[PDB]
């Protein structure tokens, strides 16, 4: 009687039913495949709006013990959990041609490196021919492909010395393809990274917008693109208005010396906010979850943690949560929160 | 500054960009054309679902003295408001060609009867293609000149079986709303446009919820699928019972035989018949074997037509006062007015008097 899911077979419009019936009380839904089952309560994220070129994209959460999130847009799904300690994707697109796009694309790296194991890190998924969804388990797949090392190191600039809405203005790179699962994965990562810490959901409300920009990158050096992707906002007349929300200059690749991201620290303060000044840069493939929540962490005044499993770790560890109380702290008051109301 | 959209040049964008802006709390939006003004509250209606063919469609309100409302898709927005007693609709595609075909398919009737204020019934807005298209159905429809389509007795009394009559037991409000599917189906061969259905759709959502605070009660979610079912001729009655068949037929369709269904097209029946449904078909407790099926139409001219046969399936008769939504001629108009009509309605999705509005 449950609703389910049957990952063996799950499409694009399997995920679509399920989550257009989520109510505002939630939904019990079992995820089920071979040796597996899950019962999670799915919720739909109203923190959260997003639009990827005006499509609107819908984000859900499990309970915190479910471990599960979804994202829902007209042209794809996603279904991501953990098992095992391992972050899992169902990425499903609804039309026949980008989903077998999207399938050739992830499938592509696994061409060079025919290892043992590959269904356990890539499969594609199909009906119960031409694939519903693709299944990568990215923590198995950087494991296979052995990806050169990307990481953190300097990736911030400091200038020298009703929750509210804060629109995350994303542009894609001029010259650059980015895919809508990838984008939007980074950017739930990343507001969900934000309302974990000291309630802030009370305080704000993240909504992500991506369109395209003329500017790219003069060099593959990240600090002097970021230079120039902040002076390219101060002089777009259309940006005019807007120069108190956070933006961040997206593209699927990285930087010289594999810098997955930068960002200017501590340059958003819900009250000061101006000037362009709470702006980044981020790639947003798929194998590296989390970098634009570890961004826009040092946007909010996150610096570099100890701990490996923090998401703000120097290193990239794959961690998607603010575990540094002096970070947390750093980021709420930023966002007009203090002690005396609790979390 | 107070947030605008310009009617002089309402785009896609200019809607998707102020719609999706609008928050829990609502958002003032400034109408604007050359010098008329009007302020707008709106707020998401957080009551009806809606997707077509698996596009996700939401709805936004005004307050009641706004009378204004809202549709948003990924591919189209629509804006409709009430001027002068008359229905103003904004209809903005986001893609250029079908933005194109869209301006060119409202124009079309236009091309053998030019009229002076031709304006003032349609109009394709710029800012060399269209970005969005006026239509005034009100006036459009004295310029046009179409056959009087009206409903007639468009409506069949749902079947009965002899019983010895069982006590009903008196319920509560529930502590969530009962989600009742409306499983629209596109007739075999017919062609709908989704800022047509997705019109139809409010206008029966808001005439449901505004009877007797409706929304504690029932959250309707609609959905658009086609169908093989066809009509076998020009005649109404035939086609409903032929569709109601085919729904009790249709293996894919066992285990909702409890929702609601509408066969929906873009024309008429005979007799200018616009829809037709089985009349007091739906109730939350008994609701079975696809009994609660009607069909309308969608074209834009005949507004609320969707309202008036999902009217009849949760009981309502006609009703005479002529600016009742069941008046038993088309007059436009979107409520249930008959006190006995709400009774009805609202005792058959689980309401009674001691709950209140
Ligand atoms: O739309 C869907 O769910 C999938 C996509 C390819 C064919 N069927
Ligand atoms: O086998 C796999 O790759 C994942 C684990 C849970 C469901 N499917
Ligand atoms: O193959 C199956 O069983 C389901 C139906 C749509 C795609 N997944
Ligand atoms: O998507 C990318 O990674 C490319 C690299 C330079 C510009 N954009
Ligand atoms: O931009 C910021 O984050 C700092 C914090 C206090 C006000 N300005
Ligand atoms: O809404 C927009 O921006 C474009 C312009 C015409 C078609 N859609
Ligand atoms: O004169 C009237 O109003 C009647 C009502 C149904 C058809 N014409
Ligand atoms: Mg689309
Ligand atoms: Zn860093
Ligand atoms: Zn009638």
């Amino acid at each position: 009687v449950t609703a389910s899911i049957d990952l063996q077979s799950v499409s694009y419009t399997d995920l679509a039913t399920q989550l257009n019936d989520v109510s505002d009380f939630g939904k019990m839904i079992i995820l089920k495949d071979n040796g597996f089952n899950r019962q999670v309560h799915v919720s739909m994220d109203k923190r959260t709006k997003i639009q990827l070129d005006n499509e609107n994209v819908r984000l859900f959460n499990g309970r915190d013990k479910d471990s599960t999130n979804f994202i829902l847009g007209d042209e794809f799904a996603v279904l991501r959990f953990y098992r095992n300690g391992e972050s899992i994707s169902y990425i499903a697109y609804k039309e026949a041609q980008m989903m077998n796009e999207i399938a050739e694309f992830y499938a592509a790296p696994f061409k060079k490196t025919r290892a043992i194991n590959e269904k356990e890190a890539f499969e594609c998924i199909y009906d119960s021919k031409y694939p519903v969804s693709v299944k990568i388990n990215v923590d198995k797949a950087k494991k296979i492909l052995n990806l050169p090392e990307c990481d953190y190191i300097n990736d911030y600039i400091k200038t020298p010395q009703e929750p509210k809405t804060v629109y995350v203005i994303c542009l894609r790179e001029n010259g650059s393809t980015v895919y809508p699962n990838e984008v939007s994965a980074q950017m739930q990562d990343a507001a969900n990274s934000v309302y974990a810490v000291h309630g802030l959901k009370r305080y704000v409300n993240l909504h992500f917008v991506l369109y395209t920009t003329e500017y790219a990158c003069p060099s593959g050096n990240a600090d002097e693109g970021l230079d120039g992707f902040t002076a390219s906002l101060k002089a777009n007349p259309k940006a005019e208005g807007y120069d108190d929300q956070i933006y961040f200059l997206i593209r699927w690749g990285t930087w010289d010396n594999n810098i997955l991201g930068i960002s200017w620290l501590n340059s958003y303060n819900v009250n000061t906010a101006s000037d362009f000044k709470a702006s980044g840069m981020s790639t947003t493939q798929l194998m590296y979850p989390g970098v634009m929540a570890h961004e826009l962490g040092h946007i909010l005044g996150a610096n570099h943690a100890d701990d490996p499993k923090d998401l703000m770790y120097s290193k990239y560890t794959g961690y998607l949560f603010h575990l540094s109380e002096k970070n947390m702290d750093i980021i709420a008051k930023n966002l007009g929160w203090e002690i005396a109301d609790g979390d």
